[PDB]
């Protein structure tokens, strides 16, 4: 159960009459102010370090010339913590029509490239494969994988078996990551890219709690898979979309490497 009352106590503490309401997981909850201008993410006591980690990522990114939220407040008590941030105004890219996403496609490549050009050795944060693979081992050990996050064809397969398909390739993928590390967003699905509703450029990134060094495919795999849902029955475009993104961003496609991250990601949540 989501600790609604404890979380709303934190959010109400300043007396602003902000009309905080939940909008949307493992005890964490996201709230929005009535005017739409502020968001809050709250977590129970045992998740505070992960939320503090997110706070730090948002605040650091605000110094990096990459568009994203600002931290407005950080609140803690016995029942957990709340992270209050500014809204990144615009339309989440998963809500874009296919033609809108197409209008934003090169702008997204360019905005992601800029993020991925931050010098990775200067980033305070990591989401490298050894950490992520260790997180998946833990989720799988806890039998906590949500099969709805898996690719359709995997949803009826024991997650320990899915993990075991990836385990032999950790070394190879670590070598690729070492050779081509970037500062990844860390959860680069379409919902986390906000588009300007008039220009269809990128307004900013949200949900930065996994930001850090990683192979760029940790991001590109999720972006491409979630955009494939938008391209739908348009087979001519769905067959070309990724090649053109890659050409604009400046990377060679590597489908095995992409698929590895596509398949790892769902095992890491929960």
């Amino acid at each position: 159960m989501i600790d609604l009352t404890a979380f709303l106590t934190l959010l109400r503490a300043d007396g602003g009459d902000a009309g905080w309401e939940p909008v949307t997981e493992s005890g964490a909850a996201v709230f929005r102010s009535a005017d739409g201008s502020r968001y809050a993410k709250c977590v129970p006591a045992d998740q505070v370090a992960a939320l503090e980690a997110e706070r730090d990522r948002v605040s650091w990114l605000s110094t990096q010339d990459i568009p994203g939220p600002r931290v407005l407040d950080w609140r803690v008590g016995a029942a957990g913590a709340g992270l209050l941030t500014s809204t990144v105004e615009g339309i989440p890219a998963d809500r874009a029509s296919a033609s809108m996403l197409r209008a934003a496609w090169e702008p997204i490549a360019d905005a992601v490239r800029r993020l991925h050009e931050l010098p990775p050795e200067k980033c305070p944060f990591t989401r490298e494969l050894g950490e992520m693979f260790s997180m998946a081992r833990d989720v799988v050990a806890r039998e906590a994988v949500n099969p709805d996050f898996l690719p359709e064809e995997q949803r009826h397969t024991p997650p320990g078996e899915l993990l075991a398909r990836l385990a032999p390739y950790v070394g190879q993928r670590l070598a690729q990551e070492a050779a081509q590390t970037v500062v990844c967003h860390g959860d680069l699905c379409l919902p986390n890219i906000i588009l300007d509703p008039d220009t269809l450029d990128v307004a900013g990134f949200i949900d930065l709690g996994r930001l850090g060094r990683a192979d760029p495919y940790a991001d590109l795999a999720l972006l491409f898979a979630t955009a494939r849902e938008t391209w739908g029955d348009d087979e001519r475009w769905s067959q070309s979309a990724e090649e053109e993104f890659a050409a604009r961003y400046g990377i060679a496609l590597d489908r095995d490497r992409e698929r590895f991250y596509l398949h790892l990601d769902p095992l890491t949540w929960g």
